């Protein structure tokens, strides 16, 4: 089957197509991980899955959504993922971790636990930054603090740091997060983004935070490596034509900038939309910006049905098939879906001490 | 459903009546466990399970059934534990563990390595020790030195010192191996005792061994935590009768010497047998031993299926349903279970990272 053949990106080579996607767990301290995250990623390894990539990790302290996410904007948060990474390298998956900024959704609750905008008084909350102060409304109604030139290149910098980091604690595969509504993304979007200056405006100017980043990550991250981002190419916002040609138009800035493969996703930059959630919706898109851009692409949401992740690769709409909230429910889908698509020696998807009593 | 009631049986309380049973992950060094054990028995935990046994551990070298069985016959040995026992107890499941003595059916290859004893010549074997110089014979032909006197002082003092290891690396639940053949179950069946000597011949003299073994046991294992046992009941070699009334007999002896429950199982003591294997085909005779002895028991073997666990459990045949190899395929078979068996928010049966996105 078409999701089990390898896959390889620049010297790194995965066992299959399956790529766990980032997947916050909010159980960090302070950015610090611990063995939650330790068990959680290693098990999710011995899986069977091709691709580990590693939750959003706050390249610094404001840049986490949560109190509970993970980071790494210090040497010493970046160690504490060495003994994560070599776990999920002795399990045979890839070791992948996304670095990343909220933005003006920083600050928040856990999912369980409101999941909207720290209140004023509570003393783990802290103030947002952003391209423009203005907020994303709904359950985030915080209006965050204009960037100024230094704090651009500040966060800059953070991400070159975290790349850095990442790179010396062992990971083989990054991912920029320009999606999802937080700091790149709405430096990209002009609902969020309505600065007059050289970072703002203009398709060039809008395009410029995200294109920077990228290129200073670029100067630390090994070319040997895989360099990807996580980007969202439309929002369901009634401007969804005129926003996936920039959007499509950036991608191929990317590739032509050294990205080797881009995680397709939806902006979430704004409340106010009406995405057309469905098993594989984001396939069409994924296939046209990867026939557009002429750049591997990713994408998830629904893929947990074996036969969705299959067809998807099979029409080429996709390189790598992303499955996220199956792998919560089952650490060992791979498996699950070896045993689907009829794989031949499907136990083995699994370690030996699994695989000789499932087969 | 019955299978998501808690139990209580001493001072432990287990959130179900899902326990998964001892299964050896043949991952151990010199009887070290390491990384392997960690993220395979803290995932489990997280799982759902209401008790987790940890795989059979040696209480001396010889006693492993193969070199990469885990070991307990040392302090360092049992320091190795306290990381994993503290990981389960914080997922909220009891952690017990399951001390043994492979007796003539040690220094045997990895399953998945040839599953049968070891070559003379290799280094990595070891002399076999057992009630009686008569091999088990098929795939294991090694015959065993005859134990002395002093050989079983020795053995029993090793369950001890392994029972108090246990205790102090945190344990609340333990369950010494009599049965699958192994030591303990070899000194029950007249097919291995052949013994003249206060340890063979008789009901009382065969009996000998597990009974002393347990009293020893019991003096150091605390009062308020769980004492059980595995035991072979009946090996299906055409004396089922005969063989089941001296076991169940035996089960008395257990209760009256402070055993809190029994797994209920096959000997496995000679390969010429007829087992008539079938989805929870072990409940019939589980069900016997529980009524005829006034026993708590516990039984495996098909239980994956969660209708069957439930049916179990509901006409009072056990009062914990062992799950093994559904958990090495999905090690939250506890979530599947209580989806399948309708139990309210069952995505709560795992922790928030995970129960919150699959409600
Ligand atoms: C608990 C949870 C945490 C997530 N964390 C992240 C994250 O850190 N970064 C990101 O880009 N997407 C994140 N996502 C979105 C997922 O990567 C994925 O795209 C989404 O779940 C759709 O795939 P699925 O249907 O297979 O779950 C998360 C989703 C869930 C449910
Ligand atoms: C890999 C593996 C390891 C096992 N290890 C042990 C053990 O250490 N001690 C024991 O008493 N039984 C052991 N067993 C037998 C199981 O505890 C259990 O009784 C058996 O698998 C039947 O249940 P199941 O059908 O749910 O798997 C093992 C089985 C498998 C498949
Ligand atoms: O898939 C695997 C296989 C072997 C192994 C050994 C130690 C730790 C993790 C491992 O994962
Ligand atoms: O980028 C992200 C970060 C967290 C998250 C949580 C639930 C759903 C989607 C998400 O996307
Ligand atoms: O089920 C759980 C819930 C919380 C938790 C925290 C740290 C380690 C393991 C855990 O397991
Ligand atoms: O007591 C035991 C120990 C190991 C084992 C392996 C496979 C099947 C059953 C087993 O029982």
């Amino acid at each position: 089957s078409a999701l089990f053949e390898p896959y390889t990106l620049k010297d790194v080579t995965l066992r299959n197509r399956i790529a766990i996607p980032p997947m916050c767990q909010y159980m960090a301290e302070d950015g610090m991980i611990n063995d939650w995250h330790h068990v959680h990623l290693a098990g999710l390894a011995r899986g069977g899955a091709g691709l580990l990539v590693v939750e959003a990790t706050a390249v610094a302290p404001e840049g986490r959504i949560t109190p509970g996410c993970a980071g790494i904007w210090s040497d010493a948060h970046a160690q504490a993922f060495v003994p994560v990474v070599q776990a999920i390298k002795a399990a045979g998956s890839v070791p992948g971790i996304q670095i990343a900024h909220a933005g003006r959704k920083a600050s928040a609750n856990r999912p369980w636990e409101g999941d909207d905008h720290i209140a004023a008084d509570d003393t783990r909350g802290w103030e947002t930054i952003a391209p423009s102060a203005i907020a994303f409304g709904a359950h985030l109604p915080k209006v965050p603090r204009e960037m100024t030139l230094d704090d651009i290149a500040r966060v800059k910098q953070d991400f070159v740091d975290a790349a850095r980091r990442a790179r010396d604690a062992g990971f083989e595969w990054i991912e920029l997060h320009f999606a999802h509504g937080y700091l790149g993304q709405s430096f990209f979007s002009e609902h969020s983004n309505k600065r007059t200056d050289a970072y703002g405006g203009s398709f060039d100017n809008r395009s410029r935070f995200l294109l920077e980043t990228l290129a200073a990550v670029r100067e630390v991250w090994p070319e040997n490596l895989p360099l990807t981002a996580r980007f969202g190419v439309l929002e369901y916002d009634g401007r969804d034509e005129q926003t996936l040609e920039e959007s499509i138009e950036l991608a191929r800035r990317f590739k032509a900038g050294g990205l080797d493969l881009l995680s397709v996703s939806v902006g979430f930059t704004i409340p106010d939309t009406n995405i057309p959630w469905g098993p594989a919706f984001m396939g069409p898109i994924a296939e046209r910006v990867r026939r557009e851009a002429k750049l591997p692409v990713t994408s998830a949401w629904g893929f947990g049905t074996p036969q969705l992740a299959e067809a998807a690769l099979q029409a080429n709409q996709l390189d790598l098939v992303s499955v996220g909230r199956a792998h919560l429910a089952d650490p060992h889908w791979a498996y699950f879906a070896a045993k689907e698509l009829g794989v031949e020696k499907a136990s083995w998807t699994l370690p030996a001490p699994y695989a000789h009593w499932l087969e």
